[PDB]
């Protein structure tokens, strides 16, 4: 499903064609990290969902098969989990 156009270091164009259907989980904001991560993997079998604390240093890459489930100190999802 998901196509991502990267407007690269120059006039560099590149595309990623990510595999599955769903790329974004707005309905998971406010749920427990572990419920959210299970739902992500259930709804898209091509992505690996990993729970992460807010504002941890982000690696400068984009991965079709990764869904960060970003949680606060209480383990609650604060942002829509999405592919990247």
């Amino acid at each position: 499903g998901l196509e991502v156009l990267f407007q690269g270091p120059g006039s560099m164009e590149s595309l990623l064609s990510c595999r599955g259907g769903k790329s974004s989980w707005p309905e998971l904001v406010g749920k427990e990290g572990h419920i959210a991560a299970a739902t992500v993997e259930r709804e898209n079998r091509h992505v690996r969902a990993t729970v992460m604390r807010e504002g941890s240093p982000t690696t400068q890459d984009f991965r079709c098969d990764r869904v960060w489930v970003v949680v606060n100190n209480r383990g609650i999802v604060v942002s829509p989990p999405h592919i990247g």
